């Protein structure tokens, strides 16, 4: 597809709605999620379009090529890495980021994946441990959603 | 993907999940549905995933080729048109389909679009007025979801 969608929903208070587009080689993400406490929250595409179990099914993080975690500028890092998104004192999360890593075709296709929002911050794979070089302990899945076709 | 699977919502009673997986040059189609009323509703891919207004910003049936609406066995149908499922007494619909039509990938995939569970029987295209010629006067979309990829 060259555009995409994602509605997250959680069993809280953190909505949202995430909009891809594909500019030559890159995704434009753009959009908001609300309810969130401020400050920072990791920001990732999770492996599955799975919600059976909620957000619990979408697996670990979209690493086709098997690298650490990491932050959207490191050359270590999965390609559902998009780092932390940033809420506002009302607990409002303004999404705008341009990646050329994750896709909208091919391998490395997010379609029919999940984007997942945090309720921690993402330590960008730079932390003293070593759940920091896989989920970078961004700690619970907050809301999330299939990211589907949108034109 | 060689499988996705899908979470049937809508603001209703109704729910299921479908189970989709590649079999050779066909789809199978495994699951359930409850939440119906009894005897026969239509069961169609939708073109968009957009779930941002329910189940209505999913469009129109999954139709790249520009054919008129139909049942899954016509020369003539949308490669959304998987027909009928049919409730029991009970309002449960076991979802049990073969397609040659659909696809997990290339062209025709159906990853990131939408099921959709109608109100009313699909017609097949053998009403008399436009409506079966596109919809199969299915009625309102009672439950749907986007289509993920599933370990
Ligand atoms: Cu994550
Ligand atoms: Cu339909
Ligand atoms: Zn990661
Ligand atoms: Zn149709």
């Amino acid at each position: 597809a060259t555009k995409a969608v994602c509605v997250l929903k959680g069993d809280g208070p953190v909505q949202g709605t995430i909009h891809f587009e594909a500019k030559g080689d890159t995704v434009v993400v753009t959009g908001s999620i609300t309810g969130l406490t401020e400050g920072d929250h990791g920001f990732h595409v999770h492996q599955f379009g799975d919600n059976t179990q909620g957000c619990t099914s979408a697996g670990p993080h979209f690493n086709p090529l098997s690298k650490k975690h990491g932050g959207p500028k490191d050359e270590e890092r999965h390609v559902g890495d998009l780092g932390n998104v940033t809420a506002d004192k009302n607990g409002v999360a303004i999404v705008d980021i341009v990646d050329p890593l994750i896709s909208l075709s091919g391998e490395y296709s997010i379609i029919g994946r999940t984007m997942v929002v945090h309720e921690k911050p993402d330590d960008l794979g730079r932390g003293g441990n070593e759940e920091s070089t896989k989920t970078g302990n961004a700690g619970s899945r907050l809301a999330c959603g299939v990211i589907g076709i949108a034109k």
